[PDB]
């Protein structure tokens, strides 16, 4: 047994199948902030931190002089919730309408707190994120919505002359997301022309973000490290419900400020 | 070329060969921290802390729980020396009376303080040492040096009440070394009798030491973490001197604290 | 499973292996009356006294007569302990610094009541120890340590005349072991002669006992029968801690009572 005690929770291996695959799916749909940055292979448990590849000179005396390596640790994230028992029974005897709400939340709840960290940081846990490490000022958006194309050409535009270069994703909330969709110009969508402006990029639809940006796919420029990943995990039962959890160990970190522009 | 940028100093390969010979040499005789506590492999230079492997909880916000791995950053030290040209031209010219006094002053620099973070701590690097880092009271040493092997004694039986066991090993600086090994009780050794109670153990020589300590060598209780190992590198040079520094980066960590007891 | 229920302890299987290392480690280095006494393998659990070999005569009507076999039932211990669990999720995470004090503390009753019933015997479970089934009168020893070895002989030769024979071996407490261990008569070690009194035996360290005494080594004078052996098992755990336990059935007899002397 791993630090997951899940063969001491009262579930069934279907119900586990499909536990495990609702919250999967609901992630990797809700998630738009994993698609905007490089995310490697999980590194373990083990490791802790992230060295920053720099020193800081605190002091030093006589011939001896001494400095201190620079390292940014990791956070781990924790997201309990209640399933059913009566759910769980019903899983072999043959239930496929079982709406798992309270795993479809918590998955929620931890897509909002990594794409927070990942677009404006987490400020608790030392994360900076895109939106606030950008050298670059705010390019504004204009208004009605049929002019978003002269906001989207000023920030490519700021990041090409910033030498950063490559395919841009223009990351949006989910209103903005709706109202670009729907507006029309001259009866020809807008979005064609943002695609075109992005150089081959994509328009992605962010539920958790809170501000519209773009960025470079070029590659290197951001990185999300885990340690671990996206887990369920068993804490306890009673003889109604089964409480569970969804942990992930994680940091981000910015490498290039220039590569990410904020369009508030 | 590394970091150490040796094939820029205006020193002859048969130069390079004496000047990083005798500093080993000092070093290898000279350290004896090294030898009570476990070493293994150099990391690299990529590597800047270690994982504590605990967690500390900071703060939890509905649903979500937030807790941040716990590290210690490693610590370099660099200390510099000038070194002869006349001296550096005369190795190979055929010069054996050379004596590498500014090496040697160097890596007893670094001994010193390699062995004070060892056994002490250096409370500057976040390094606690075997004597701080004790559980176990100070044990008396009787005056007179004939019986010093009460307080051999006491410390291994306090060790082995401990449950440590294993051969010990106890450390004494240069003078009490001195003092030991020309006392001679009844015409007897007391060295013999020490090495008896000292399970098969050996007495060292520890010119950098501060205090007298009795570790375990049973293994595992304490580890000296090297990104980087003792290396020579170049700075600068005018026409009379050649300007060089000894570098090490490196941590030390105590797992088990009552592995060892201070004897003073 | 088995009764030792172990799967179901919201315990991983690296702290499974460190929590039953360090139980086995602290057994084996602070249990000292396993060393003078002779221990077969164990039986089994089904396993429940050991027979005798005598018969009381009860009564005996006309020509019927009845006569019991006389047995020793086993007796089996447990002692309870309480562990922390997040101790044992950072098993995983990578701690080696865990110092598991309440299973040292467990270990330590353990072997103690162990020692207590082979030595001087339980008398609650019907076992009667070397010191009280010995014939021989106690050997009275001198003060100030340094004559220790008159006791020893009068001990050595009380069970020579015994016509017992073997290696002998010194079992003390660690008190008497600390101050023998330093007392050095005119500068030559008493433990030499000692040793050389002994026949090529061994002074033993025994935290756990309560009086000195000499044992033979030759086998086949007492015997500690092991049904089960010491074993770690699950009871119960809270969202706080995990409870376990450290089980042993056995039984201790003395066939022999000559071949032991009490030096008291």
């Amino acid at each position: 047994m791993n630090n997951l005690h899940r063969e001491l929770a009262p579930i069934s291996e279907a119900a586990w199948k499909q536990i495990d695959d609702e919250a999967r799916d609901t992630f990797s749909l809700r998630a738009a902030g994993r698609r905007v940055v490089d995310v490697p292979e999980p590194a373990g448990p083990t490791l802790g931190s992230v060295s920053l590849g720099h020193l800081e000179t605190g002091s030093q005396t006589d011939g001896v002089q001494t400095s201190v390596y620079r390292v940014q640790p990791l956070v781990q994230v924790r997201v309990p919730f209640t399933v059913s028992r009566a759910d769980i029974d019903d899983v072999e005897r043959g239930a496929v309408d079982l709406t798992w709400d309270p795993v479809d939340d918590a998955v929620a709840k931890l897509v909002d707190t990594e794409d927070t960290a990942i677009l404006h940081g987490w400020e608790e846990a030392g994360i900076t994120g895109l939106s606030e490490a950008s050298v670059h000022q705010p390019v504004q958006m204009p208004a009605e919505l049929e002019q978003i194309d002269d906001a989207v050409s000023g920030a490519c535009n700021v990041l090409r002359l910033a030498d950063v270069e490559g395919p841009y994703d223009l990351v949006l909330p989910q209103q903005l997301y709706t109202q670009v969709s729907e507006t029309t110009d001259h009866g020809v969508p807008v979005v064609d022309h943002l695609t075109q402006l992005l150089s081959g990029g994509e328009v992605l639809w962010a539920p958790a973000a809170r501000c519209a940006l773009v960025v470079s796919r070029r590659g290197g420029d951001s990185c999300l490290f885990l340690g671990r990943d996206v887990s369920i995990g068993y804490l306890s039962h009673d003889a109604q419900t089964v409480t569970l959890y969804l942990e992930e160990s994680f940091t981000f970190r910015v490498h290039q400020p220039d590569a990410a522009v904020a369009l508030v």
